[PDB]
């Protein structure tokens, strides 16, 4: 599923993402926009280290979900990576919350630093009613 901007914003708020571990809703929107273009079925294989990024938040298989083919991987979210490709983003959101509970927080995603950090991210939620 490819979410429309405001549809996703309202969904994330309902799932309790606004201010989770100090992260504003607009930052989560900026992250999903740059990681997958708000696409839940996005999959990106990283030839360099044999890991794969899954879903709307492009969660990595080495630490967060299990896909069985990633060497020395752990499954911190206790989820099959398949769960992160569903149209319903409840599991992806629960796993994203787990990722940010680690010391790095939202910085765990390099795209966030490149495209969202220290920027005016209000644009991602303007007019959505959140
Ligand atoms: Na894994």
């Amino acid at each position: 599923k490819v979410f429309e901007r405001c549809e996703l914003a309202r969904t994330l708020k309902r799932l309790g993402m606004d201010g989770y571990r100090g992260i504003s809703l607009a930052n989560w929107m900026c992250l999903a926009k740059w990681e997958s273009g708000y696409n839940t079925r996005a999959v990106n294989y990283n030839a360099g280290d044999r890991s794969t990024d899954y879903g709307i938040f492009q969660i990595n298989s080495r630490y967060w979900c299990n896909d069985g083919k990633t060497p020395g991987a752990v499954n911190a979210c206790h989820l099959s990576c398949s769960a992160l490709l569903q149209d319903n983003i409840a599991d992806a959101v629960a796993c994203a919350k787990r990722v940010v509970r680690d010391p790095q927080g939202i910085r765990a995603w390099v795209a966030w630093r490149n495209r969202c950090q220290n920027r005016d991210v209000r644009q991602y939620v303007q007019g959505c009613g959140v």
